């Protein structure tokens, strides 16, 4: 359980990031779920109730993660847990690949994740103790075909954590990142099912089942770890 | 929890077996520790107690496989979970390591770990549910000097997980290895401690914690994936 | 040997791109290094010989990339070998880390290695044949305390070659990376020599060679890999 | 070139390892090639002709190791080069494989390694210089179904040669792995085809071509290494 933590889970409106903020919440967390819209923070708030806050969050932008953060400290206090599941694609062969298509991704999946641990290292520091979880993928081991910009900020991902876990190990916060395989998606055959051994589809909720592990007391000698839930797959 | 669940941890007698079997039994197993003595049967039997059994298995020898898993499935049931952790080290350079103290550990190690693995197989996918997992070492992946045998074996208990691993995906069996770091053993300075990050050397507790996570059914998805627990290292 | 081939070696000025780019030279390639100013392109002119030529080039400008490309494709020829070397450093803890010194080491090490490989690749494409290289970095795949930024762009590079070579396998096009350990650079003790096994730092040449042999006909089967060069090292 | 350089290839007689031989052979090394039979040994020593030798060796037997080095050392001389790829497979999926069919794989493909690399170090180490090189492969990484013995051997070997390379790496011996895709064998649809990018099969000469590589002298400070030849597989 996380009674008395505060956990701030980027991108929360549905899916992955959505099920590890009710998961967490279920488990005495104060989660803080974000979206890129005042309607989506709201609808975050409408199902996180009185055990956490929607708030409108822009990763890219540094004023907005001030300004968030300054929310969340102001109302709620420092951050001990941070999932990192803000993220977007522009696929697109090498080729045929605009540097906008590239750079956004570098810039939504990659820096974002340097700016926001960036932002409450210093309260995790302090404190003694700290998490900071990135929903990764597959393709960023693999990889994947049409998606450069998204292997590299997923792989850059892992790079970062495993350089900053052994960073900050001896202040009692770990680094970590869990790497989803075929998940169950608001787009969701063969090509899919055959790919995975488990003939299945991963759901959110296993996700948000690591992540809260990893998030967990449990997992305090976990560190710059790329954790695989794919169901054999890869 | 694992409410009627039936655990066999081999070389459960102390440190972290030890600690696998007590968490697995604090969380509502039917845990079923093992040692090379009768009298280390017994006393796992005496800290165990009603919730489970310890018996005397010689992972080595297939009559007493057979032998220990009759008497496993005539009193208690069929093993749903299963976690290797029966190991040794006959550690050498690579001149002056004999060929004895190359296949003992080839044969206490990984063959083992096949045997055992093949014996509850059948159970767990009629049952359409099972767990293995085997505790491997960092060294298996790093590896280590003077430990080519146990390198070796640590190494091919991983291609063997991930290889059986997309065998039974199907069935909703998984197949996963631990990898320790630099645990608190009953050997046990600097120079652990200095390629340790942490600052600290983990504790048994912190491997139980993640066997008894991959053990559960909020790790149904994660199968042929090796979990490092070294704070950290590497 | 490169009878006929046209190769762009950035960062041709000294250590291992000039290794690279000498050693290229030496096998019968038409080199072209660069560098980041008219003078280090002239010193670079000046050891080339009639051989190649020296160029100023910025990575993380597109004009600039035009330019040389254009430069490169009326006196030379179309690109066949693309060796990306071009890399900087920024180092900091990630708390004191400038906004400024995170995106530089991404805009020179990371996004420079989508321009340039995505400028060269379609001749490579028409041509049926193509080699792209990067030198990485151990500290991509380990990684190092303060050097996140390094770490994620090196680790990017990785993720990158991955998903490319993926993408153009079919057409005799090769993307991979060359990871150098502790190489003797214009910089350079106990704490280098401790962590390689090899009792010795590697030489530029050493790597020259591996990106030699990526480069050759000898290795049109491998893509999508990353070689280590460390001396036993990780 | 290898001129003056003595080198063993186990399991000679045809595909990777001819190929292997051949090439040694054509760039100046001393080649030895083994079979199981006397036959093969012939069959091989009329294609090496006076450059090298065909000679029966049985991998699993000491006594047979001992015989043939005790050959080589006193016809050629010391061993330089040791090129492992003696190996055979035993498929079957868990349930079904008889103790035999898994002992035999561990036997051959695994334990012969450090049999023989044991065998020919103290001359490397003496002479202080050493190449061992194992063909491995890809689904001693990857897995495959049906095929733990063979997955779990071929890791072992790479966590070997890893371990190894460890341990004599400052007196210039070098221990690495080579891993072929699906490569053209004896037996050679679009299952093999789909799964490899590059459309096509590995060559024999391929691989030849990488452990060459390896075996040369350009590739001194690259020990402890698996290079993967699949052609963007993996």
């Amino acid at each position: 359980s996380f009674e008395g933590k505060i956990a701030l889970v980027t991108g929360a409106s549905r899916g992955i990031g959505r099920a590890i903020a009710e998961l967490l919440v279920e488990r005495g967390a104060c989660v803080i779920g974000t979206a890129t819209s005042e309607k989506g923070a709201e609808a975050i708030s409408a199902y996180l109730g009185e055990n956490g806050k929607g708030l409108m969050l822009n990763v890219v932008d540094p004023t907005s993660i001030d300004t968030v953060l300054a929310t969340i400290r102001a109302e709620f206090g420092e951050v001990d847990i941070l999932v990192n599941n803000a993220g977007i694609t522009r696929d697109n062969l090498l080729m045929r690949m605009k540097d906008d298509e590239w750079q956004d991704i570098i810039d939504t999946n990659l820096t974002s994740v340097f700016r926001l641990s960036k932002a409450v290292m210093r309260a995790m520091m302090k404190k003694r103790f700290g998490r900071i979880i990135t929903i990764g993928s597959v393709v960023g081991t693999m990889g994947n075909a049409g998606q450069v910009n998204y292997a590299a900020a997923k792989a850059g991902v892992i790079g970062f954590s495993k350089s900053l876990a052994r960073e900050v190990a001896s202040r009692g916060i770990t680094v970590n990142v869990v790497a989803p395989g075929f998940i169950e998606t608001d787009m969701t055959r063969a090509g899919i099912l055959a790919q995975v051994p488990a003939n299945r589809l991963g759901d959110a909720k296993e996700i948000a089942s690591a992540v809260a592990f990893l998030a967990s007391d449990e997992a305090s000698y976990i560190s710059g770890e790329t954790l695989h839930v794919n169901g054999g797959m890869y």
